[PDB]
This record gives structure tokens, sequence and C-alpha cells, in this order.
């Protein structure tokens, strides 16, 4: 039986079937329910819309994330969007396809715990496993050794491995990603005079952020070239062919993800933060972290931003050593990919937690077996 | 049993059977009375009539509207339109059949309130209820999104709906139609001796006025050519074979709409006013407003009605859209055929007020069970 | 040489000396103009009345107010009201004298910009100064550790202020004031035939508004108490020599103000606003910012507003948690109170902008010596 890979992102619902280079489908993971009073007898049925179908009908609805910082808050809105991946979109039957889901370093254990109960009491699925984020993306690029950088849409995390061996004392997970960011361009928006401010707005900023928004590679300098003129200026087009236009917010929003301090956040930026978990961990190894660098989560695809944390490490770390930031061309895709990877070989089949075992321990058996 | 449909409008009653394509009965909505002696001798009897037995001896008699603005102001005399409907034109004892009537929105509740009173205690309907002009005319052409701009005797409405979930924030009423614009034109007719000050002669004036009146184009552009030349002018054969001409006065009467400040009244033209219900509405759907602005009523069956909203939308929105004005050439019944078309839906069988359900909650239960 | 402060309201100019106990001048921000002609030759002149004579002639002028939602839509107007206060109300050359205004939070940078251009260009006012409203607010009560609920006529908003120490990224503003009530309750009075559609009856609205709007403290429960009983009926007289009667619209207009949905925006109520406002602090500054919710604005002085905020917060907040509302008697003119003591203070007169600073750095300095 073929093994489906369903990467459950914060921001958006990735699945596939194991053994393919690339998800089947994709959607943002938004629950929404009409606002409205409806009067047309015999028409707007439907309560409530998941998917793409409530992305494009957001006019009239009330958008929920169902994930907020990586962690599942509400229950009823995840087994929807579950049911919806595996009938309408995969359109398979989940009792007899093995899944393989992704979660992120230090959640709460109910979290994952809960997430099998669903899994195996609700879909029935056959076996089912719980991967981190971070080891598949270096399985996707074809690795053992690097320290990953991957920050989605809820949660940013650094993970260094070195030839298989993981280094749990030196995880760092920092809670700053695409939806803060959003939620930072909305913001400052206002300077310019626009007002987004519904659930639906959000996805307004959200694509402008998208299209426009750039990191870049010396903020001063940017600031001073920007105040210069306006050689930096871009001109958007809203829903309603009003055009807008933004200057240097396109790379003073990214911005905050090197200066937390934008947001009114403490934590240092994320240059430090991976270099402070490459400090952390055994010295004789950190020669095969520094030159291992490799992203991956949608917020990294930002252009610039490469260029910049090179800058920014380079200027911390020792003179003499070499720093490399290896950016795959489809890092937005790296969990899956390496799901897909991982659910392909033959001597993981000897890890799958199955249903009988699941029968015979319950549910905290998915903390002893997995990772 | 077959339900009735009684689009009790302000200037004409429209009322028939669900399932036609067309009124069973069209009669104005007036009641006579006799200001003249009796001298005859058992003739000249029944000292009220009613409809267009009323309109053909309008002559000897004093016209009443039961209805003004559309707020019921006598109802002793709208149980008399009801009665002449019921048991002459239509020929059928109400007391089987459920009954269909509508009422604009904003309009008081002391208005609905007293007509479900009347309807179930007097003529005891089986059932009934009261649905909105501008949804009606939303069934008629069988779609499901855009602004209905309902222009009837007495009152213009707009209701923008999307997806069939209306927006109340955005239902914008302009208590401006047909009988201002007859007062009106029969006010600039004085302009060249045409004196009419009686009942008769304001049904003489709006026969005038259905008959000649066009809007303009461009107005200053019609006044200076009417100014400069007989292009324009035009004639009419009172009932008594005096012969009059009118000129400019054509289409300025229709003007009004576009400026009632003509009148005396603050508002803003229709033009204004959709355009305002419009951009009331959340910024997702304006673009399938732009493209689906539909009309009805009487009132707007002047000729190159539909050319003058083209122009004014398309000089107010956003230059990136297309504005596209639904006129149906069979709009001046749009009310009814939507009635007609909804009595007839078996989704719609469950939205009926039973006679029951009144006896139990009484007049108030028009406020829960119908828009 | 005593220095003024322009609190510049958008329904209320408050204006006087520094030192005072409170304005020397109040007068609504309002500026009307003649809709009619004029038939008689020495009367009906100065086509352009604003504020309070304005107010006295509203039946014959059309009002329009040149601020909406705080930011100053036409400052073709604005001007005229700024010269009315100066050279009318105060009556003293402003170029004597610095001079001290306000503006809200999170609101456009051109706006104060070119709020500060003219007072330096027209008025030539030696300095001047454009505090924030919720700092002002502070200041008044003589508190240092508050959240201010700054309710006015264009914009809602809160500010955490912790020991001086303000906290930017918690700000809140949201887009609900006065106005909309008024206007949402000018839509609810047509529920009983009342019809009020001209801008010279906006203002009979609003002081049916001021005069007889409470807000309940269950909003359920007050509803079932008004149809029950008529002992919340109250009656008012119209001007035009009219009587009408009132009964749950009372507290229905206010009610916008906790359940935003009413006037169809999303946002959360004012209650709700304020705890997001105050979760999004540090941990161990929540407990001093529960205990002094400072309360400003006219649109705050709805009796039982206190208690209704009180209430509703305490079920939000931990049960072990002092929540306290200070409602001042004065607090609708809180922040020029506010401004009249921070004008005095010695210690201020150095952060001032000079005529001088204003010539060598332009208009962007306000950005730069204010917050
Ligand atoms: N081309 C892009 N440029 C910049 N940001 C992007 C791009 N694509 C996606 N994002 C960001 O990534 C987030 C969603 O994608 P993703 O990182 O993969 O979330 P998740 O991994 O949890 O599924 C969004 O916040 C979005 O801002
Ligand atoms: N061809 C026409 N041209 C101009 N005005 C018209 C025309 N037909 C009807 N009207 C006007 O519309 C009014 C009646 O239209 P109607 O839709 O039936 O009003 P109601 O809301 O009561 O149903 C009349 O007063 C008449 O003046
Ligand atoms: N006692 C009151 N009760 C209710 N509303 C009031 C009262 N006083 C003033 N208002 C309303 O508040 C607004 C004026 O108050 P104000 O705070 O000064 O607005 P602004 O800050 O813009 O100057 C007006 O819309 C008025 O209707
Ligand atoms: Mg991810
Ligand atoms: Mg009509
Ligand atoms: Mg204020």
């Amino acid at each position: 039986t073929t093994a489906l890979v369903c990467d459950n992102g914060s921001g958006l619902v990735k699945a596939g079937f194991a053994g393919d280079d690339a998800p089947r489908a994709v959607f943002p993971s938004i629950v929404g329910r009409p606002r409205h009073q409806g009067v047309m007898v015999g028409m707007g049925q439907k309560d409530s819309y998941v998917g793409d179908e409530a992305q494009s009908k957001r006019g009239i609805l009330t958008l929920k994330y169902p994930i907020e910082h990586g962690i599942i808050t509400n229950w009823d809105d995840m087994e929807k969007i579950w049911h919806h991946t595996f009938y309408n979109e995969l359109r398979v039957a989940p009792e007899e396809h093995p899944t393989l889901l992704t979660e992120a370093p230090l959640n709460p254990k109910a979290n994952r715990e809960k997430m099998t109960q669903i899994m195996f009491e609700t879909f029935n699925v056959p076996a089912m496993y719980v991967a981190i984020q971070a080891v598949l993306s270096l399985y996707a690029s074809g690795r053992t050794t690097g320290i990953v950088l991957d920050s989605g849409d809820g949660v940013t995390h650094n993970v260094p491995i070195y030839e298989g061996y993981a280094l749990p004392h030196a995880i760092m997970r920092l809670d700053l990603a695409g939806r803060d960011l959003t939620d930072y361009l909305m913001k400052i928006l206002t300077e310019r005079g626009y007002s987004f401010v519904t659930t639906a707005e959000r996805e307004i900023v959200r694509d402008i952020k998208e299209k426009l928004c750039y990191v870049a590679l010396d903020f001063e300098n940017e600031m001073a070239t920007a105040a210069s003129s306006s050689s930096l200026e871009k001109s958007y087009e809203l829903p309603d062919g009003q055009v807008i236009t933004i200057g240097n917010e396109r790379f003073r929003c990214p911005e905050t993800l090197f200066q937390p301090s934008f947001i009114g956040m403490e934590s240092a930026g994320i240059h430090e933060t991976t270099y402070n978990s490459i400090m952390k961990c055994d010295i004789d190894i950190r020669k095969d972290l520094y030159a291992n660098n490799v992203m991956s989560g949608g917020t990294t695809m930002y252009p610039g931003i490469a260029d910049r944390m090179q800058k920014e490490i380079t200027a911390l770390a020792p003179s003499t050593m070499k720093i490399k930031i290896i950016a795959p061309p489809e890092r937005k895709y790296s969990v899956w990919i390496g799901g897909s990877i991982l659910a392909s070989l033959s001597t993981f089949q000897q890890m799958w937690i199955t249903k009988q075992e699941y029968d015979e321990a319950g549910p905290s058996i998915v903390h002893r077996k997995c990772f």
C-alpha cells in the first residue's frame, strides 16, 4: 500500500503519495463560516467552507486558522481539514494507506497525543508516524550533516544534526514566522493611509508581502536610499482596482526576522539564534555545521535573505572558517519531499506505529516510538 | 392548493397565481368617491369606486391612493383594494390559497404587522409570507449575486447581495419615485400655461409622463440643444380634444432622479447612492457587484436610463472595472415574476407562516419567520 | 507668553490657554453652506458658516464635517475652523503664543505633516507640539500606569502606558466612535416611521442620542424588560414641533460598541479590545494595567458604561485580579486638560518645535521631536 505524507503545516496543508516528488495538492488551512444573513431560499447552503473554496469566497466569511504557532489550538476545525484533504482532495480511503505527519520540536505532548488519537480512531489509518520537520528537510537535501533553519508560518527552529545524530540540547525554537510578519506589515501600512482590518484583509496584506517584500542586505543603506528618492516604490492592485504604493515598508517588514524589537520581542535575530545554536554543540563538530546551513520552510523565500544571513553570521563566527548558506530551490516543500523520501525506504518500514500497537499500548506510545 | 402572489405596489396592484409568467390582474391602486350631487333617480349609487371602474369615471370623483411612499396610510381602503383583487379580478375566495405579499426594506414594523393581521383575521388565508421586493427582483433574473435597484412608484431602494448573502448595512433606500416626478412635471408644465390642478388631471399628467418623458444622456447639452432648436418638442392630445406640446420638460422631469435638489431633497442621485451602497460592501466582492447591477420597477422604464447609469457609475468607479447594467425587457413585473418563481420552490414550502402559528404567537411572528 | 492648547476634536473643538482649569472656548467642528437661493438684498449673506453659528441656522445649510475618523479629509475647511478659533473664540493672534495640538495614534503620517506645515506657514506660531491623545488622557488624571480607553467621535483606541514607558506594539485603534452610533440610531429610528434624511437632522438624532441613550448592563435582560413593559419608553420633542417616542432604541444604540456586528463590522467590542491590549504586554506589568483602566472621550459618558466595562472585563481577566475603572466626571475634556498640564511643566520647554528648527528641517521634524 502506497503511503501518504500529510504535512499539516501551520499555514498550508501539503499532501501527496509516497514515492512521488511533489505534493498532489496544496491549499491554505482555513475554515471559513459565513458572517451575514442568507435571504435566498434554496441557496447559500454548506454552512461551512474549507480550503480553497473558503479562500476565494472570503468576502462573506470569517477565516480561522486552527494552528497558532505550530500548535493546533482548535480541534474541530483540524478534523474538518483532515477529512477534506483525505477525501475531497486526495480522493482515497484513509483506512488502507499509511500516513506520515510532521510536527515541530518542543511541542506540548498532548498535541501529538491527540493527533495520533484522531488519526487512529476517526480515520482508521492502518499506520502512522510523527517525524520532526528539520530532519525531513535534511533528507530532502540528501545529507547526513548540517544545521537546519526551517521557518514556516507559525514557528522558526534550528536543529543541528551530525551524521544522523541529533543534539537536542542545542535545538532552539523561536516563535516568529510569516504570520507575525504579515501582522506587522498590516500595521505599518497605515502610515501611508491604507486600513486593513478584517480577517479577510489579512489575506490581501499577505499577498502584498508575498509579492513585493524583500530582505535588505544593508538595512541602514536601504533606508538612506529609500529616503533619497522613490526608486524603491512599487504599486499593487487591490481586489477593487484601487492601487496602493509602498516604499521602505518592503524591507522594513522582513527586517523583523533579524531584529524582533520591531514587533516588540526580546528574542534575538535568526542569525544570532543559529550562531548560538552552533556554539552550544561539541567543539569538534562545529566545523561541519558552520559549513552546512540548510534552509527550509516558506518564510525563507524573501529575496536577499541568504546574502544577508551569510554576511551577518560571518560577522560573528571565527574569521578563518567558512560559512556556506545552502538554499535548495524548492525549499518551500523540503519537509514534504523528505517525507516522501523517508516513506520510500525499505529500512524505515519497520518503524511504523501499527494499529495493533496503538490498541495494545494506547496513545502514549507515540512518545516512545517517535523522536 | 395553489398560492397567490399579490405585489401590492404603490401605483399598480399586480396579482396572480404562482407558476404563471405574468400577472393575472393589473389595476391601479386608487379608490374614488363622488364629489357631486346625485339628482338622478335610482342611478349613481355605490358611493365608492375602486380601480379601473374608478379611473374611467374620474370626471366626477376624488381619487385617493391608499398607499403613500410605501407605508400604508389608510387601511380602510387597502382592504377595499384587496377585496377587489380577490373577488373581481382573480375571482377566487382567498380562504383556500396561501398568499405572498411584499414590503420595501426599512419600512416600519407596524406596517407589515398590521398587514399580517388584516390578511389572517379578515380574509383568513391558510398561510402567507412577506418577501422583500429586491430579493424577488433578483430571483426573476435567476441570478445569485448583484446589487438590486428597485425604483417603484413611491420608493427607490438598493439591496446589495453577494452569493445570496445580503448586507443590511448597505441597504440604502431613497423615497423619491414616480409620484414625486409626476408632481414635478405638473409643476413645470405651468411654464406654458397648462394648469393641471385636480387628481384626474394628475392621472392625465401621469400618462403624459409615461408616454413622452425620457432620460437625458448629457443634461447640459440637451438643455442647450432644446433651447436652441425645436428638434425635441412633441405633442399629445387631451381627453377633450385640446392638443398640448412639451419641450425640455421631457428630460427635465426624469433628470430629477439624478438631482433630487430639483425638488428640494438633499440626498444624492441614484448613481451616487448605488456607488455608496457598493462601497460599503467588502472589498472582496465589489468587483462582482460592479458587473451585476440589476434594475427593476416601472420608473426605470425610461428610454436610455441604463445608458445614464452606465455613464455615471463608470465615471465614479475605479477605471479597471466592468460596469454592466442588467435591464431585462420585462422589468416592469420583475418583482411579481420573482414572486411567482419563489412560491414554486419545494424548499420554500417550509417558509410559510401558517394560520395556527399566527394564532399562537401573534402578529410579531413576521419579524421572526420572514426577512 | 501663555501657550494655547487647541485639542483638535473630530466633533467638538476644545480650545483654551495653558494653566487654566478647562477650555475657554468649545464649539462644534462643522462648516456649513446654504443650499437654497437668496431673495432679499442685504440678507442671507456670507455663504459659509462655521461651528455654532452654522448649528444655529442649519435649516438652510448643508453641514460638512472636515474630519472623518480623526483624519482631516477637508483641509480647506479645517483651515477655516482654526482661523475661527484663533481669531474669534480666543481672540488672540496665534503668532505670539506656542500652540500645543493633539493627534490620535496609528494615524497616517502625511496628516500630521501637513498639520504642522499649515501651523508654521499660515499662522507662523513661534513653536508647537503634537502630542498623542492617550498620553494626555493619562496626564490629566495624574497617574503613570494605565491603559486609556479613549472613545471619541472618530476613533476608539487603547494605549497601555507603564511607569511612563509606552508599549507601542500593544496600542490598538478601532474606527468606531460616536458618529457611527448616531448613524445606526438614525437608521433604527425608521423602525417606527420617523425619517431623518438630511444633514440638518443628523444633529437632531445626535441630540436625541446624547439625551436619551444609555448602555445596558445585561443586553438581553434589558431587551426583555423593554418588550414586557413600557417603563423604558421615553418621549422627545423635535424642533419642528412634533413629538417622538423611543422604546428599546435607547440601549440598542450604544450596544454597537460591545457587538460591532450590528453595524456590519467584524472587529471585537471595546472590552475585548482592552483585554487584548493588556494581554499583548509583558507578563509582570498586567497586574498594574488591570488596576488603572482610565476612560475618556465623550462617547464614554453613556450612563452605565464604566460599570459595563468593569463587569465585562472581569469575565476575561482571571478571577484573582483587581480590575478597576477610573471614570472622572470631567473625562470629556481629559485630553485638553492633560495638554494644559503638560504645557505648564518647566521640563517641557526644550522639546518644543521652534520656527527656526522647522525652517532648517521642514515638516519631517515632527516624527523626530514627538511620539
Ligand atoms: N514566495 C514567498 N515569499 C515570501 N514568503 C512566502 C512565499 N511563499 C510562502 N511565503 C510565506 O510562507 C508562509 C506559508 O508557507 P509555509 O512556510 O510553507 O507554511 P507551512 O510550512 O507551515 O506550511 C506564509 O506566511 C507566507 O508568508
Ligand atoms: N413606460 C414608463 N415610463 C415612465 N414611467 C413609467 C412607465 N411605466 C410606469 N411608469 C411609472 O412607474 C409607476 C408605476 O410603476 P410600478 O412598478 O408598478 O410601481 P410599484 O412599486 O407600486 O409597483 C407609475 O407611477 C408610472 O409613473
Ligand atoms: N453625554 C454624552 N453622551 C453620549 N454621547 C455624547 C455625550 N457627549 C458627547 N457625546 C458624543 O460624543 C461626541 C463628542 O464627544 P468628543 O469626545 O469630544 O469627540 P472628539 O474627541 O472627536 O472631539 C459627539 O458625537 C457626541 O454625540
Ligand atoms: Mg513547515
Ligand atoms: Mg417596486
Ligand atoms: Mg478625542
